[PDB]
């Protein structure tokens, strides 16, 4: 079973972007004069945690206007229907992943036949496309299609001001190859390897100042948070870590491809 995450203190990352996630499954709140955007609904058990985190920061759960995800797997999206029911947020999902959301996982190219991965079916209020923007209260997020891990995996970017300086924030959706994924002659998702290679090209040339991800462990949330509490100059500003992480996962993809092609 997926290891149930533990709660994590919420905090401001930079500018109007806040962490409201767990010690593992990462969720983000963007606060604007015209309401808030939430990214990743996580497990159903995490929806009360997300609500508690938002409120702890002094914001209103009922001000959640838009719900986004990193990608269509249960650990980022299972909680979406609950959040819709509780806030009436508008759910926006990259086109290639919509079928998985509508079907609660039953159409998943890999996990269609694994009932332990299914989640509550939800409707998508706006279908997104590569490079499409999500705009609220003057804040502008950009959806980047970085496919492979899912057909519609989305890397979310925005610009944040912090201490009079400008930073590109990048929430890497995932370019991990899950155990069991078939990269050669995939029957359901033939372009899976071409899609990962595209994601690598995009991410390797993407400006990345504030380094984030769909899972805390991607970007060293725990140790960085400890530095933040100690008052350090924004430890979430980590371009080197971001470049090193993208390089590592690009190499991991080619390591797994080699294994499947020659092992
Ligand atoms: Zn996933
Ligand atoms: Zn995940």
């Amino acid at each position: 079973a997926y290891p149930m995450p533990n709660p994590f203190p919420p905090f401001r990352i930079a500018g109007n972007l806040y962490y409201v996630g767990t010690d593992d499954l990462a969720s983000y709140l963007i606060v604007t004069p015209r309401g808030n955007i939430l990214i990743n609904s996580d497990l159903e058990a995490n929806v009360p945690m997300i609500k508690a985190s938002i409120k702890k920061l002094g914001f209103k759960f009922s001000d959640t206007k838009i719900l986004l995800i990193s990608h269509a797997h249960f650990d980022h999206a299972a909680g979406s229907e609950l959040i819709k029911q509780q806030t009436k947020a508008k759910y926006m999902v990259m086109d290639e992943d919509v079928s998985v959301i509508l079907s609660g996982g039953k159409s998943d190219f890999h996990y269609a036949n694994d009932s332990s991965t299914y989640f509550t079916q939800s409707t998508v209020d706006k279908v997104l496309h590569d490079g499409e923007r999500v705009e609220l209260g003057g804040t502008v997020l950009t959806a980047h299609l970085t496919p492979g891990h899912t057909r519609g995996c989305t890397t979310w970017t925005m610009k944040l001001k912090d201490h009079g300086k400008q930073y590109q924030a990048v929430i890497i959706g995932s370019i991990g190859v899950n155990p069991g994924y078939k990269l050669v002659d995939n029957i359901t998702y033939p372009k899976i390897a071409e899609d990962y290679k595209h994601s690598i090209k995009v991410l390797e040339s993407m400006r990345c100042d504030i380094f984030l991800g769909s899972h805390a462990g991607m970007f060293d949330l725990k140790n960085k948070y400890v530095l933040l509490s100690k008052g350090q100059n924004n430890p979430f500003v980590d371009p080197t870590g971001c470049k090193n992480y993208i390089e590592q996962k690009a190499n991991d993809f080619y390591t797994e491809l080699k294994k499947q092609e020659t092992g």
